[PDB]
């Protein structure tokens, strides 16, 4: 059979959460890197992109576009999306808050430097007073190793990935949240995630301007 | 019965109203009128992220639009029949939500950006989103987007067609199969009742309602 093909460019961007999720499932995948605006145009003209956008993922006979369609399919296929509809609602509620915070962080580099540290200061405030207490409260509520159902789920994977990006932005932001610290350690120590965290994995670095201008030339 | 917590406007709650109505589910709305009433919900712990939309359903206090919709869609069997059908649906509705998001945020755009944003919305409507969804319908020829059966993808898409009509009734004119889907879904019994006067369906957001919103969300 065929292992899934990730079509993006060589950066975190909107593909990284899927890299984390497939790796944590222990699924091997290939990446076909888009290197120019002409590579993007070839995927368009070939009819591979429903909305002429990437992320695109070739899996199980489909060409899935949209971040949330790809992740939902992968999370369901590998039993990381809860056991029932109610657990799914909890998972979805949790991960969509994570998506909201992950979005602000993702779009820090290509905001006008006129507003960067105004935006960054509000990202930091929402972390300390809104998102980090919300999840710490969830972990305190049940005292189990995983956010939902006492079983590893996509919520745990998505949250811990964001914990890493929060650490990159301000390492002190986690310090008053002991249960988030512990989750971060336990999840990072799962053999699949620990491999993915070790060098030479498909995990991607933070975006420098070198790759920000590459993304500028590919997406115009 | 489900209890919808939002303010008296479309906002991020309308697509839930549409989806519940199409599934023939009666609901109550608890309208927020002040920032005071929003803080009542927050301090009472009802909002996980201190935000609405929030829906009381089946014992839970679900915030996040997509958590609400995904749960209602599965409960009332509008999420397809397997995860490959849910993946087609998800790919479709996320395109819809991308365009819907642009339209939802037009009135709150900075006034100097509004001419450009509206032009862009129309360009993507005409060249990206409507051709994408017409090609789906032309590809299998069926009356519904997925599985030859009604699903949330049809409901979300038709809802968005009404917002495109309000913005520019010419935009759908070159897309015959979208037109026919709009009328077919409009004439489904539960949807036809929702579209009629006096339903919970909300109007476009005028000036008064928009500054009601800013006061509530400080
Ligand atoms: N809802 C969808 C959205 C899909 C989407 O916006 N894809 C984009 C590339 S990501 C972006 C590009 C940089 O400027 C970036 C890359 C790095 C950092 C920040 C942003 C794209 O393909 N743009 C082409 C076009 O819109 O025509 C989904 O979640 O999948
Ligand atoms: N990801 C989440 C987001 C939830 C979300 O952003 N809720 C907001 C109200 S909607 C917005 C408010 C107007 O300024 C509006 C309403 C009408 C028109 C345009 C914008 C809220 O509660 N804001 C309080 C706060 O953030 O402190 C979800 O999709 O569910």
């Amino acid at each position: 059979a065929e292992k899934p093909k990730l079509h993006y460019f060589n950066a975190r961007g909107r593909m990284e959460s899927t890299r984390w999720l497939l790796a944590a499932a222990g699924v091997e995948f290939e990446e076909k890197f888009i290197k120019s605006a002409e590579d993007l145009d070839k995927l368009r003209n070939d009819g591979y992109l429903m909305f002429q956008q990437v992320p695109m993922v070739e899996i199980d006979g489909m060409k899935l576009v949209q971040t949330r369609a790809i992740l939902n399919y992968i999370a369901s296929k590998y039993n990381l999306y809860g056991k029932d509809i109610k657990e799914r609602a909890l998972i979805d509620m949790y991960i969509e808050g994570i998506a909201d915070l992950g979005e602000m962080i993702l779009l820090l580099p290509v905001c006008p430097p006129e507003e960067k540290d105004a935006k960054l200061a509000l990202i930091k405030e929402k972390i300390k007073n809104r998102y980090f207490p919300a999840f710490e409260k969830v972990l305190k509520s049940h005292g189990q190793d995983y956010l939902v159902g006492n079983k590893l789920s996509r919520a745990d994977i998505h949250l811990v990935e964001l914990l890493y990006y929060v650490e990159e932005l301000d390492s002190s932001l986690i310090s008053s949240f002991p249960l988030l610290k512990a989750l971060k350690t336990r999840i990072s120590n799962l053999p699949t995630v620990k491999k993915f965290l070790q060098p030479g994995s498909p995990r991607k670095p933070p975006m420098d301007e070198k790759s920000l201008e590459e993304a500028r030339k590919i997406f115009r």
